[PDB]
């Protein structure tokens, strides 16, 4: 547990410092014996604490407090391997979100660990079981995607929990990366010849 | 869940017993929070099961596994206010579309329920986004239409997905039975007069 | 009542099996000290339940939930001695009344059980006092009778409420036997000679 | 019990007093716990006795000595949520029930309490099935309903069975007041110009 | 006797089941050793019980409730060797009985099954003796013949009462078949050419 | 082995509800290691019991008891990759038989899973080498075939017995869905222009 | 027992002395609570003894030395509410049975009696389910049947026993009679005008 | 047991000695009460010891060690009344095997105990269920069978095993030298005429 503990502490901490997510917004999980650990919703996810974690069955009611967002972890957990889901809010992935049906990287890291990344624009895209489905339906196939407009779930599958939790940050940074990329490599070629 | 997958199961069977349905052909869907339940392909219809039926999401991968017409049954709920889509192959029907721009029912039933059905004859019918296009653009303003000689389509429009798929499969049995009233009516008229 | 129940459901699944109705198409009742139990609207005749039937009067509010018909039913028992009704819908012989101004049979039970079958062309055929009126007169001399493009009606009359209804259901089925009949004898005609 | 029986002999003094019922006409009854209690067959209901009531159950055979019309009062308790039920003969809404088909009260109390009452023509009106069927559908929709040629029903719907019994006395005695305002009205104007 | 009544009880039930028979239309039997097994007048045979079936000697007195053609079928077991007898309304057979004086089959089962059925005339069909001695001589030459207007009589010469049903309901069924066969054949001709 | 029993009972079931068979028309089967499965000789394939079924051997004699046509299913297996086989009676498409070289099916259906079917008219079409050499040679080519005036022969290719039984089912009944829609469209054509 | 016994003594008695029976032909029996008690095959009825007789259950195999009609006898019983059988051979009603379809009484007695006596021709009449079943459908209408050149069955219907014994060889002695009446009718009638 | 393992061990050192059989070709079982005891696969014949046989259920997996055409014994036993089965490879038999669809011998001995002995070609004709299905139906009515190219099976009917295994035994060596007879009468006779 403390190590755990350590691993959502961690995560909040660094996506926070990356800029991925400010204030309460994203979230994030870890498939547990009973079903999932999740953060708990509105609080500072960089400054977490213990008690801001809840574990949620993958039947039944979804327990008070916990994040918005529970009912689409849950399909996902429900319907795909998933070890340890990320939720956040790339700027720039987002922002290129209503330009692209689908985020390919340029960069080696990103083909490699993303390969391709679907945008997904359902009516609704937070806290719905239609949102819930999508993305579910999107991460069987690929290891993250985007939700037009809103953010972007990334998937860890990694046996230990702690483990899936930090490569799906990973590929939650390797994310923005790519797309700062993408961006970067658009505007310099846009602003030229020169 | 029982009781829709109950309806799913009636639905099937009747179609079957009618003859609206053999083997593999058709598929039904109704509208759900996330996308719509649908048959899943190659299944028997007539003798559906719990597993025979899969969810799929309006924006997203299609499933695998799920029917070939998928395709047209998400444009159907992505365009229109469908609850409900029942696809059959209504045999005197679909003989009747090879000749016929729309079908005009002869009989009370069917001028309640479906008035007018059309008749579209796109350049393909099925699993494609032509057929998809075309049949989610009519069901905007018609209950029912006809795929030139592939086969018709119903909507049921009820709040409860169980009853709008009732209502879907109704419109179906009622377009059939229109079209062989219009063939009978037709086929007595030609074999007179007779005094 | 279990028994009076059973005759309703095997009415109702028998019709659907024979093609004489589909999804909540047609109605039946019988003659009840009370005024008449009939089948509610929209429901599943093929598959009924006990809680998919009324009791009605004869004189008084039509309850709520009722066949859209029961003002028919009602005038027929309120004009003639029927002990039940079987409302439903021969697609043959559908065909045929907008046709004939009556339908003779041509094979012996037809003639045996029906003799002369009228068919009433009213401005209106369901619902309506119209053809409330219209069916009840005529069943007081006919024991069935067709609708235009709607129908057709077949009246029970012996004393068991059960009977009676096995029996307006017998008449029903002889009816569209004897119109597939002579559909078949007009069309083999029609396309002869042939040597 | 006591007070329960004292609205009873109430009501039949009450009803016997103002011509509402003579002899041995008319009947009433309020629901139980066990079915309904109601006035035996034959006896002087402006002068009740505690063993002029008999209770009958909802279900089975009719208790014996029992009110001819307690068919009626059967379906009517089965039917709707009546509590109380008081049949009487007002003459004049009788007379008038020849020859209208709904009886639509002039003045305040009548519309407001009865709204209008409908005139039922069943072939048999007493003690049958069918004059139960019709009178127990009619009272689904309505306080009050006229049996041409015969009588009337009044229903009562608070949940004290004495409280239930006065008001369906009350709807009664309305019912007949309006026929009188109807008749009354019309003869003037009959007479008239003048 | 559990299985000879099954025999019965399936065999009513698929007659009814192909539309060969509805209500109370048609009946059947079988030769015993104290005469003939028989469904009772007025009864659904498409659901029998035990209690819907009666024995009826060969010489003596007719039990009261026999089917309303135990005269017939009386005399096809006093003058031919048959096992079993069924009594049907193929429909198409009978529209068809109106234009031919025999019925001779295109197709090869019912070439092999039945070869020919004649079609017989009399001034009365049913219930009489006129059809009983027309059917009864008809039968000693032919598995099956068609009563025109009414319907047709297959015979079953198996040993195992039950196998002789059996086989006496294979050749009616084969008798609408062949009688479909031809009508299609004819109108499919009749409506050409057509390049 | 329940499970493919389950398979050939539903077919039978299926196949008999639709009307593609009767009595003891009719026969299938399916490949094993040692040879085929196939159902025996005068049963009722409607109502299949495991006891209904034999093995028979590619090389070898035929069982006592084995289906008259499995000399021709026989052969079938010898000559192609068939996995299973389904012979059936649909009465539309023989008709048609007797008209045509080859029924090309003009709804998307049947011309996708069948192409073209064509007609066999050989001295002998039942448990003949005849039939048996001609249909063989005819289901290296195509998926189903018609013998003039006797019925017809689907296969199935899938590698599970009991997918490749229900395959050639599906087929069967495309086959006939196919001819009625052929039937229907020219009838209609046949009886206009009517203005 | 005894005056059970004694009633089959004396029909036996009656029906030799009067020529209905010979030797070992016939056979009757009674309705018992078991099934029926008959007389066994050929012994001689005029001069019967208790060991002569043995009783039958109405449903299994027949006890073997029962009368050969035991089966028509059992038949008799299962379809009508006979409670006694006589099987006898009248002579001459056997001789007129080739010329009858069904023998009528001149004689009052007769017609009171018999009314109508049909005269049956199945292709086995003796010892058969065939000629069972005949025999049982015509005494369900009738109380006696003749069995063309066999021979006559006569029922008894008393509650008792013995008196439905006596009723039934009653009715066999009116057979006879009958029919030697019909016969000298027909040849004095014959041998006029004279 | 001691006696039969010496019909074992006397069949195939008979079998050995005229040459139907030569290593380890060729296996023989008997019919037992728990199934069929057959030679163990590739041992020599001529020389068995009682460890060289084993049971096989006629039902189940086949233990390991068994002969190689023991699915083929298995069926036989199981579709006809075979009491003994001797598996050999009869020289001259197997090469008129492809000139022949039927073997139909031209001595007495051959006619009255084999009659006439089929030729089977299935695709397999050797451990398959192919094989064996073939071989069964063949010898539900013939007592010896020919395999196209690889030997003959000959059938043993007698109720003790021994015996059964003797009369299978006897069979091989008639049908063999039936063939030799059919070989050697067609050389004589295509050598003439001189
Ligand atoms: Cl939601
Ligand atoms: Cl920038
Ligand atoms: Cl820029
Ligand atoms: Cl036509
Ligand atoms: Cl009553
Ligand atoms: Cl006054
Ligand atoms: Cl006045
Ligand atoms: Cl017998
Ligand atoms: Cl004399
Ligand atoms: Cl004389
Ligand atoms: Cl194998
Ligand atoms: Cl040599
Ligand atoms: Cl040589």
């Amino acid at each position: 547990r403390a190590r755990l503990y350590a691993a959502f502490r961690q995560v909040g901490e660094d996506l926070f410092a990356q800029g991925l997510i400010s204030a309460t917004a994203g979230n994030f999980s870890v498939r547990t014996k009973g079903g999932f650990l999740i953060t708990k919703s509105g609080v500072q996810k960089a400054r977490l604490t213990p008690e801001d974690l809840l574990e949620v069955p993958l039947e039944g009611p979804i327990p008070e407090g916990a994040s918005v967002e529970s009912v689409v972890h849950r399909e996902v957990y429900r319907r795909t391997g998933a070890r340890a889901l990320v939720h956040a809010h790339p700027r720039v992935a987002v922002a290129l979100s209503f330009h692209l049906s689908r985020l390919r990287p340029l960069d080696l890291e990103g083909q490699h660990y993303l390969k391709e990344v679907p945008v997904l624009a359902p009516k609704t895209v937070s806290a719905t079981e239609e949102a819930a489905l999508s993305v579910a339906e999107a991460l069987r196939e690929h290891r993250a995607c985007l939700l037009r407009g809103h953010g972007a779930f990334a998937v860890g599958l990694k046996e230990a929990p702690e483990e899936a939790l930090l490569e799906a940050y990973g590929l939650m940074t390797t994310l923005e990366e790519s797309a700062q990329i993408l961006l970067y490599h658009r505007l310099w070629q846009g602003a030229g010849p020169a």
